[PDB]
């Protein structure tokens, strides 16, 4: 296998990290600047024409880099990105291929999985989804009583709510004149609110589950389905209004969905790396197939940077390895990732899927239970909403909390003079967490300021900025299809790389079984008013309390 | 002063702490359980008839509690609580009381600031509000074309709009006819895409904002006060389509407000604790007045739990202390808010606002920098939304991750069986978290399934569940105006105690000053198309790269 399984930690690399960590641990920024005026060109990168990306605000300098990129060199960095991107079953504990990257391969290069071309397969399910978006959006297709679509609800969870969702969110500009809706928890207010929104003749619904058994999934379109009908009755106008994003063709035509209106995937593509896929339908029905094949076209600049530069101007590469500096050295717990962008609203929960279900395991690739961290919780809310919740912690509270801060230079709204004060706030908050204000500084103003020493005793140490607060700037020339295509899969490609550095399994996701089983087994318990005694205290406790609440 | 500076770290019961956690770290959840049938019922606490707060599945025993009081009594959290509810000036940086309990109290039992009682005002401010709405909601109130208003949209930063936005969102079952928005980022497709959605005749804005002066909410109203005009002509009109959450009533009629429409608050009422006062008139009108009261009702009934009630039942101290445990001891950065309920879709975010901005400081009350944790990171997403993305790493990932899970038993939608399906996946999420699921278990079932002895050798590890991941489960009858105002007043509640033991200021935010002075300096510099040389060069180069991107 290309793929390999070092333990990270027992490599020369990791032990210089160490070494480094507790000799360089206090570095300054405001001296790193301070010492090396070419420190912004040094540390940042070029991406395309359109996307700058600097990590010079990083606590890290010449040493750091350099045991970083020894780090991804001795664990064989290279041969795992050539197996993925070759088709070899990487995901080894279901023996699947990891391939999202073939979803998107708009080279149309071969790409083999038991030694036949996947991109046939892939083509057909696209050519098929722009053919039917056309019907749809143009009103050629017609609901069971002749009027053209004005609504498309998406009805899934996890890897086929977050992107889509998302996605059409930060691409709001480029909608056309559906309205889409996204329906994902099973807590009924969700599907209840969105009905009362739309009309059954002229409602679009798309049910996406692999399975097409998805609990969740299937309680929401069954219901969405008993909906249709009290207005239908016949449940051959189903095929007019329900469409599937599965392979269960016989569950698929029991639901009364016309299988010509299935639209495919491949167990090689995970959930969480769905929206790429025949998963993107909605974000194909609300910005068109135009628009989301530059989406996937940005996807594919980025996968070719990815697989053809040297780690030394790997974007995400470079970002993999400050991560784990902070994550595996500093000890720090998260990541935020903050957009100056108030369609990108979505943007850091993604991710929180993306990144924290991909690397939030803790068994290598060896079987053997790590001696180490992996991946870090993600969280983040948009500039500057976010700069006005939470930010006195990142400046002043007791957590070390690496940010990327992510805006583009042009806005879609040309509205007065909101833009440059958007990016005023953008621009001075990095700086800000990066070099803080002194005691001195701070002491200096109070005296000039006519302060008594009884003051400045008492104030100055509430007024410091210790700085050293980390963080990466992301500037887009303007966020488009594209310009989203390259963020998000430079994203997917920082936790492949890793996923590799940690000797995890980033594509499996077994965590999620136990909580399924257990619910299974109280989802009985629950129909009745009859007391309950089959768990713990706790669980007993809380749902017989359940029931007395109810009745 | 009644409220007390005590170093926590020095203090007996913590020293008592750091021995328990010696032998208290590896305790397991499952034998806690296994050795007393009566867990659950010695670590619950029933508030009122309608809530229950579980939080027997931490890794806690009678120990541990038994040191955790001990510490809340050793650093006199007693008289900080009376402190705080008679009007002495804790925010002892700014010179000020910390009265938002006052806003709420049902009992009118005096409360002083500089020797006044502040209920007159504070009722005052409560009766002007109710006429307003009822004009408004009623329809009284036309608009410059003779219409009755539909449409609100409020306007403001940080504490000024997360409260009313959770709140209003948590209690759509009790709206009325009128659409509320929320509009709060400086970035114009905020206001731009609000501003689509609403008609000048209709609309009614609020401008909150104490000063009147706040950057990104003035260039907001000044925006929504341009496209009114645009529409109605004549300034005059302004007084009948805009209404102000403030305090000065010059710049408020400067604006065109008649100032009858400016309601206002106090320096003892904080951003983030400012839904209770003039701030929570958008809530008002999405829900009526009466439903207000129930809100401001719910949260005096936690006050008086908070102040009467012993430690060893106080649920507020309780919850505090056991974060403090995890925070303190255990190391876990984080805290993760996760209600199984869709119109709590913003619940975590305001707490990430209300607590980080209040416990994130770094230095104590006597002025020196602290040598322990202060505040956590919050973070979440209603279940089952969140479960289906992160929930991954905290089954099986690294770091510890503390949950508040929270629900209700009945919902305010009557949907099939969704209701039953969400709970059973509330109960067992805390369940599969405390539990797991052994080795011995996984081999077991995979035999069943008729797995070889190799694939079962192989898939083992990385379906094992190590549980001992510790939560609360908060579970209410229903959410309502009244059980809502108990929720937030709870937590309200815990970040103080947190804030009083920890020796911090919890009602100051001086660490938001510097990015808004660095701001101001930037701001000027990105009006020419002129390069920029006057930061470091990270700051330097990224506006010199913004420059030509708008090029
Ligand atoms: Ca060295
Ligand atoms: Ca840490
Ligand atoms: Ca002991
Ligand atoms: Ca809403
Ligand atoms: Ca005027
Ligand atoms: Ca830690
Ligand atoms: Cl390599
Ligand atoms: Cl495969
Ligand atoms: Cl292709
Ligand atoms: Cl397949
Ligand atoms: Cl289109
Ligand atoms: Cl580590
Ligand atoms: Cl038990
Ligand atoms: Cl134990
Ligand atoms: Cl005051
Ligand atoms: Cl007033
Ligand atoms: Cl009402
Ligand atoms: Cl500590
Ligand atoms: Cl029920
Ligand atoms: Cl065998
Ligand atoms: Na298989």
């Amino acid at each position: 296998a290309m793929l390999k399984n070092i333990n990270p930690t027992q490599t020369q690399a990791w032990k210089a990290l160490t070494a480094h960590f507790e000799s360089a641990q206090d570095m300054d920024l405001k001296a790193l600047f301070a010492q090396d005026s070419e420190r912004f060109a040094k540390y940042s990168a070029r991406f395309g024409q359109d996307i700058l990306v600097d990590y010079s605000k990083n606590l890290v300098n010449a040493e750091t880099m350099q045991h970083l990129f020894a780090l991804a060199k001795e664990t064989d960095l290279q041969s795992a990105i050539t197996a993925m991107f070759k088709g070899e079953a990487i995901n080894q504990t279901e023996d699947r291929a990891v391939l999202h990257t073939a979803l998107r391969n708009r080279s149309n290069s071969p790409v083999l999985v038991n030694g036949e071309d996947v991109m046939p397969a892939v083509n057909a399910v696209l050519a098929k989804m722009k053919a039917f978006s056309e019907r749809v959006i143009g009103g050629e297709w017609k609901g069971f009583t002749g009027k053209a679509i004005t609504d498309v609800v998406n009805i899934g969870i996890g890897g086929s709510d977050l992107g889509p969702y998302m996605v059409t969110e930060a691409l709001v500009p480029y909608k056309n004149h559906l309205t889409v809706h996204f329906v994902s928890n099973v807590d009924g207010t969700h599907m209840a609110e969105t009905l009362k929104n739309v009309d059954p003749e002229t409602t679009l619904f798309l049910v996406a589950s692999k399975t097409f058994t998805t609990q969740e999934t299937m309680t929401n379109a069954h219901t969405a389905r008993d909906w249709f009908l009290k207005a239908a009755g016949d449940e051959a106008h189903v095929a007019k209004h329900f469409a599937a994003l599965s392979t269960n063709g016989k569950a698929v035509a029991e639901f009364g969905i016309d299988t010509d209106n299935m639209f495919e995937f491949w167990d090689w593509v995970g959930g969480r790396y769905s929206l790429w896929s025949a998963i993107g339908l909605s974000i194909i029905l609300s910005i068109g197939y135009d628009n989301f094949v530059e989406l996937l076209a940005g996807a594919h600049e980025m996968d070719q940077h990815f697989v053809n530069t040297p780690f030394e101007s790997n974007i995400p590469v470079i970002l993999a390895l400050i991560g784990i500096w902070y994550n595996n050295f500093h000890g720090a717990e998260s990541e935020a990732i903050l957009p100056y962008d108030q369609y990108l609203h979505r943007f850091a929960a993604y991710f929180q899927q993306g990144n924290m279900e991909s690397n939030g395991k803790y068994v290598d690739r060896n079987g053997n239970p790590v001696t180490y961290q992996t991946g870090p919780i993600i969280w983040g809310e948009p500039g500057t909403n976010g700069q006005h919740a939470f930010y006195q912690l990142i400046h002043q509270g007791t957590k070390l909390i690496p940010c990327d801060f992510i805006a583009p230079a042009v806005s879609h709204n040309l509205v007065g003079d909101h833009h440059q004060k958007l990016m005023s706030n953008f621009f001075a908050q990095t700086e800000a967490l990066a070099f803080g204000k002194s005691a001195q500084a701070v002491q200096a103003e109070l005296e000039k300021a006519g302060k008594s020493a009884a003051e400045i005793a008492a104030l100055v140490p509430f007024k410091v900025f210790e700085g050293n607060r980390p963080t990466n700037s992301i500037l887009v020339k303007q966020i488009t299809p594209r310009t989203l295509g390259n963020l998000i899969a430079m994203y997917e490609h920082k936790i492949f790389v890793q996923g590799v550095i940690w000797n995890i399994f980033s594509f499996d996701q077994w965590g999620v079984e136990l909580g399924k089983q257990l619910a299974n087994q109280i989802l009985p318990e629950l129909a009745d008013s009859a007391a309950v005694t089959s768990h713990d205290s706790s669980t007993n406790g809380l749902i017989n309390a359940f029931k007395a609440f109810r009745a």
